[PDB]
C-alpha cells in the first residue's frame, strides 16, 4: 500500500530512465544492456501488480478488522 | 492472480535469456555485467518468494471473511 | 530467514559487489550500465518493503484471528 507506491515512483521512474539511456545507447555496449532493461522491465511489471494485491490483503485486513469491532 | 503469473513467468523467461546471452560472451568484454545479471537472478528468486508468500496471506482474508459468518 | 530473506541477503550482498564493480570499472561500459546499479537497489528495497508488508498482513491475519477465535 502507502509506501510500495512511493517506492514504485522512484523506482519506475528510474527504470525508464534506463530504458531512455537504452535507446540512446542502441549498441553502444553490449547488446545484452537491451535484455538488463527488459529483466528490470519485468521484475518492476510485478512490483507495479503486487501493489494491488499486497493492497486486496492490507486493505482487506482494515475492513475485516471492522467487521469483527460489530461483535468484539 | 493470472496477471502475476504471467509477469512471473515473463520475468523468469527473460531471466533465463539474460544468463544465456552472458554465456554467449564467454570470457572478458564488460565484466560489471556478470554482477548485473546475479542481482537480477537473485531479485527473480525473491520476487517468486514473496509471490508464493502472497499465497498464505490471501488464503486468510479467504478464511477470515468466511469465519465471521459464524461469530454471530 | 525464513525462505524469503536468503534472497533478499544474497541480493544485497550482490550490491556491493556490483557498487565494487562499478567503483573499478567507472570509466568503461554504457552510462545506462551505472543508472542499473542504483535502479536494481530501488527493486531490492521495494522487494523489501513488499517482503515487510507480507509479514504486516500475515501478522495482522493472527491479529485479527485472536479475536475472530474469541467470539466465534
Ligand atoms: C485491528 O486490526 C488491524 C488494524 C489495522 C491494521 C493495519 C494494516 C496495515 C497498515 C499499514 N498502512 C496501511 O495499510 C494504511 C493505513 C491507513 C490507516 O489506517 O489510517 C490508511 C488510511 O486509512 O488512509 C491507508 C493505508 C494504506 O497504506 O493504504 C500504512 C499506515 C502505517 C504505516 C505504513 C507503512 C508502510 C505502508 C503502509 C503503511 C496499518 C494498520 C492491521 C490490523
Amino acid at each position: 500500500t502507502s509506501l510500495i507506491h512511493s517506492l514504485i515512483e522512484e523506482s519506475q521512474n528510474q527504470q525508464e530512465k534506463n530504458e531512455q539511456e537504452l535507446l540512446e545507447l542502441d549498441g553502444d555496449g553490449p547488446q545484452l544492456l537491451s535484455g538488463i532493461v527488459q529483466q528490470q522491465n519485468n521484475l518492476l511489471r510485478a512490483i507495479e501488480a503486487q501493489q494491488h494485491l499486497l493492497q486486496l490483503t492490507v486493505w482487506g485486513i482494515k475492513q475485516l478488522q471492522a467487521r469483527i469491532l460489530a461483535v468484539e
